[PDB]
């Protein structure tokens, strides 16, 4: 949890419009940036928050800025673009907001948002800014230059897919969208043939809706080596309904939460209806096989309003005290460890299926046949979130682990970075006053044995006075001590997800 | 949670048979007994497994035993008896069983007195959860009476979990036919005429049932100033069968939370929804602003948990009593939080605005009030169970210190302190050493909640070392105090209290 309050109100500079740079700026080093840590640590985020006297009402509104921090010999530097989407062209054009963000409309076919504010991946050779719309953004990540836009309707059936694809270690993509169902793309890695393989996208498996015209809302899902996870949240899209995509969304009273498992390698869905109590999902943490047995941790929200009401930028531009009493009625945040049995007898009816000896979760097998689940609380704080969890995901993603690192949320501002031990519930914190740092990635050690034998990178705004207004915070993956800071001279609005290319 | 495995299978002395005593023996002081603890503690708990060649074959089915630990100026004495209920008289007279037992049929209700103690008045009744309650003497363990409470209110029964206020008042729950209901039963303090209490017995409010016909199961229930709180769980009783027999799991009810104005003595109709689990004891409540606070021990699912209390299955080898435990509901430390203030306008929403918990309490259009807790303990099959509290000064208040028994795949093995607001734990624990409920008695000078002893009973069939003895721990960091050893085993005990003196 934070041990700090706000009142300084210097979280408004997250939400505040920056202009870009022409080239790199040098940081200024304070402590080693370590000599092994060679590559590009890219994130999205909001970077216009207004078109002249026509203000972007939602976090989720303000026009993509891609960021980039090069490290190399020890040596920091900074460059930002704005990603030339249709949205931000067409608004510098014609000098007001001309597309439909998600919280805010746009005054005189439909023309879906391209806005990449949300997160970059890669596909075969490329990266890719996205949103969560159809339209993906092709990036240079060398120079931060916009290349293309994709619209994934040109190659397989979806309205939309999450800004969290999944990408295995040969480079495979999967990734959901709704289409009612849910489908799940695969697009394959770069052959010899040495064509896009987004040209060779596929739907491998389709998950069932429990409305038949109104999709759940999907932010992110779970995949292991053998099984995809999708969790069907009581956040629905109403298509029936001078409106924006925010008008869209209702909250289903009654069906609390539908969990679903897909066999990856066979392509086929299976029937076990999986339940549990109401909560708004977006953040899987990670999924892994234990016996014939689901290990899914999630980043919950407790409660079946939509957590986004909360994320105005007027509410989140109010000053501390105001702050907090907006955040009272919210969804509680909760770290939650589901287990999903895969091997169900009938035998077990009225039985608690969860016989793994290291979890406090259960599964009752109940006469319908529905599998009623509660979880096991791996951290809960009052209006303290673990929120963008990352692990080290090339070798742990999909499989057995033990730590994740996440944003400390106090109120839904940012205020800390968080490791939490998922076996024993130990947390590590870093925290200092005036200061709301980003997702923190994490980077191995090249000659890393540990889970945890490397750094984390966070994006730290610090609007203090006596301070430089940003820097990129380097801590010790161990124990979240500091390790460096590279700071620079100007403001760094609120990034969401990002990557650390190597080189 | 428990840092010990049980090969040497030393938790079989639990349920094994003793005789009772016809005078207190010593008990080997090691350590130094506070000179400020004066009084008795008292304990219920069986200590006949069988009449004869015929077995009990429930936990809950073993002829009631009434256990005394004495201490003065920094001695201590061991007595018990056998609590000549019915039950006893008339299977020492028949020599088989005759009175049906949770668990046992027999080949007329049960008044096996082996659950727990409280006083009325001047009075000590140990008691069940039927209508029989048993008036004993705290001094000498003799049998004074038997109570039937039909005879004075309208209940099928009551728990073994009354709550008693410092003047004296007796709160109590049982089903009764209102169409079921359940009745809360108010006993007076002891007035200037001196007649019984019990004959000033009377039901103060009436509680709804999820069920025209099913009353759930109720084992305790929670009290503040202010409010009842009743928990109705989906353990339902569906009325040569035993009472363990009538029990049934109802799939889809949930878990529904009813409150009561004290005072007023209404029904409060605020529909309090959430998922299954049963529920034996309250921690504690208490009201913090226009909300109640509800800390319990929880077990997750809706199958009974008795189902796995069988002394068939207690009695097995440790390998086997844990798979036995596998596919039994998980132990939970939970807090609900209750809103008392709903208001329309907040419909959709968490109506939980405190700023120290993580408990929610959504209003839905349809009116429930769907909870959420905030998990204090979770341990694999470690169950935070048997809580006791500083209940002369915190109960029904704001608290901070819970003391519990460590239950490991259903064996005790240890003895926890719970800190409610920090979730800190405080384990003690010896290898081969069972021990029983923690009861907590303050320094009768202490401004402070955790300024005191729990006391503790500690079966230790270990070859190298007496049969058991009775635990002193410091409340503050359940440091060890004193032992006070005796060289004759004790069975399992379920609940008790410390009688000053
Ligand atoms: C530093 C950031 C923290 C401040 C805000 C608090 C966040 C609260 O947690 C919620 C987590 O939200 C998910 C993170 O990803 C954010 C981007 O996803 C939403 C993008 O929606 C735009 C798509 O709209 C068009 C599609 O219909
Ligand atoms: C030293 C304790 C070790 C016991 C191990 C098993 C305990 C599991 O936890 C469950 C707690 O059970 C409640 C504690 O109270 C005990 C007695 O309550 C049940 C009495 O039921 C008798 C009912 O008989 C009459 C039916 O109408
Ligand atoms: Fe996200
Ligand atoms: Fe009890
Ligand atoms: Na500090």
């Amino acid at each position: 949890s934070s041990q700090v309050e706000h009142p300084a109100g210097g979280y408004k500079k997250l939400f505040e419009t920056v202009e870009e740079l022409s080239s790199p700026l040098t940081a200024h080093v304070t402590g080693r940036i370590p000599l092994w840590l060679t590559g590009s640590l890219l994130r999205c985020g909001p970077g216009l928050f207004e078109v002249g006297s026509e203000p972007f009402y939602h976090l989720f509104d303000g026009q993509a800025l891609l960021h980039k921090f090069d490290f190399k010999e020890g040596h920091v530097t900074y460059h930002r673009r704005f990603i030339r989407t249709d949205a931000y062209v067409r608004a510098m054009t014609e000098k007001r907001i001309v597309i439909t963000e998600f919280g805010t409309c746009a005054f005189p076919g439909v023309e879906v948002t391209d806005n990449a504010l949300v997160n970059i991946y890669p596909v075969g050779e490329d990266y890719y800014a996205c949103t969560e719309t159809n339209f993906i953004t092709k990036v240079n990540p060398e120079t931060l230059e916009t290349i293309k836009q994709v619209d994934l309707c040109n190659y397989v059936s979806v309205n939309g897919a999450t800004a969290h694809p999944h990408i295995e270690n040969d480079g495979t993509v999967y990734n959901i969208g709704n289409c009612i169902a849910y489908n799940i793309v695969k697009i394959p890695p770069l052959q010899a043939d040495k064509e896009d393989p987004i040209s060779k996208s596929e739907i491998v498996v389709q998950f069932p809706c429990s409305d038949r015209f109104k999709p759940s809302y999907v932010h992110s899902f779970g995949l292991t080596p053998n099984y995809i996870v999708f969790v069907e949240t009581p956040v629905k899209i109403n298509l029936f309904k001078g409106a924006n995509y925010m008008d869209c969304f209702e909250s289903n009273e009654t069906m609390g939460v539908w969990l679903h498992i897909a066999d990856k390698k066979r392509k086929k869905y299976i029937n076990n209806k999986y339940r549990t109590s109401p909560f708004n999902l977006f953040h899987h943490i990670n999924t892994y096989e234990d016996h014939e047995f689901l290990i899914v941790d999630l980043c919950c929200w407790k409660g079946f309003e939509f957590v986004y009401n909360y994320l105005y930028l007027a509410n989140l531009r109010e000053n501390w005290e105001e702050v907090k009493k907006n955040a009272r009625k919210a969804p509680q945040p909760e770290v939650r460890r589901y287990v999903l049995p895969l091997n169900i007898d009938k035998a077990d009816t009225g039985k608690n299926l969860v016989t793994l000896p290291n979890t406090t979760a259960t599964a009752i097998l109940c006469s319908d046949e529905t599998i009623w689940l509660e979880p096991e609380v791996l951290f809960s704080g009052p209006r303290q979130a673990f929120e963008f969890p990352q692990i080290n995901y090339q070798k742990y993603g999909g499989k057995p682990y033990t730590y994740a690192y996440g944003l400390g949320l106090n109120h839904f501002v940012p205020d800390r970075l968080c490791k939490l031990n998922v076996k024993t519930k130990e947390t590590w914190v870093w925290q200092e006053p005036d200061s709301y740092p980003s997702e923190p990635i994490f980077v191995s050690h090249p000659d890393a044995l540990e889970e945890d034998d490397g750094v984390v990178l966070s994006v730290v705004v610090s609007p203090g006075a006596g301070q430089k207004p940003a820097y990129l915070l380097i801590l010790n993956a161990k124990d979240l001590s500091e390790v460096a800071r590279a700071e620079v001279e100007i403001n760094i609005p609120v990034t969401f997800h990002g990557l650390f290319k190597k080189s």
